[PDB]
């Protein structure tokens, strides 16, 4: 093993890179809608506009649900859902986070207003001419991030910040912890190019590769894989 080991590298290597590009193209295209929803509201901001916008099937065959807030606390959301008593989308990381930025965004997971599950959320101001006139954004279910990182038997791949945060893993009881959190006993390092781990008594092979092209945010493709079906 001690000679085939810097291929094995290779391997681990192309499959990181391969896995962070379906990913980013794969998010890139819902960006854009976002973005051009944005463009678009930033047009013509009344609300009968806004709301055909945010009506159309591009839009609500993609997310979840599409919206706009703005700095008085009103927001527009299709398809329509009954918000909690008080819903201010000023406070909701969406919001905060465009507001935050110079550009389009993504959030961490978070619990959704709208139907108490895990989603995250792209978003982004919406400006005429350097004047913000609010945050579009658009949620995607956990769920739907899951299944797109565990479409492509050595192991998996799963999605981490680089604060070193899990955010989306097959096992779901590891959203949203940290690297030490959730591998307590020997923890894999993003300052490594690989970290060899003992999971249940197995080594696993551990890699991270940065997502290139996202927009504000700085995240890794994770792959972990059993050490000997990998040399196998
Ligand atoms: C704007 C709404 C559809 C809900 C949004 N995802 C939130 O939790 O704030």
């Amino acid at each position: 093993r001690n000679a085939i080991r810097e291929d094995l590298d290779n391997y681990l290597n192309e499959m990181g890179e391969v896995t962070a590009d379906n990913i980013q193209t794969w998010l890139s295209g819902r960006i854009l809608l976002i973005e051009n929803a944005a463009q678009n509201i930033a047009i013509n901001p009344e609300p009968a506009a806004v709301a055909s916008l945010l009506e159309q099937k591009a839009l609500t065959s993609t997310f979840m649900a599409s919206y706009l807030g703005d700095a008085t606390g009103h927001f527009t959301i299709r398809p329509d859902a009954k918000m909690p008593d008080g819903f201010d989308p000023r406070v909701r990381p969406w919001y905060k986070g465009a507001e935050s930025s110079s550009t389009s965004t993504l959030t961490e997971p978070y619990i959704d207003a709208a139907t108490g599950q895990t989603i995250i959320s792209i978003a982004t101001a919406a400006k005429k001419a350097g004047q913000s006139v609010g945050v579009v954004g658009g949620d995607l279910s956990l769920q739907t991030l899951i299944n797109t990182l565990s479409a492509r038997g050595m192991g998996y791949a799963f999605l981490v910040s680089a604060d070193g945060k899990i955010l989306v893993h097959p096992d779901k009881a590891l959203v949203m912890k940290s690297l030490k959190e959730a591998y307590p006993q020997d923890t894999p390092r993003i300052s490594s190019d690989f970290s060899e781990v003992t999971v249940d008594g197995k080594t696993r092979i551990v890699n991270f590769t940065p997502i290139k092209g996202l927009p504000s945010v700085n995240w890794y493709i994770g792959l972990s894989v059993d050490k000997d079906k990998a040399f196998s």
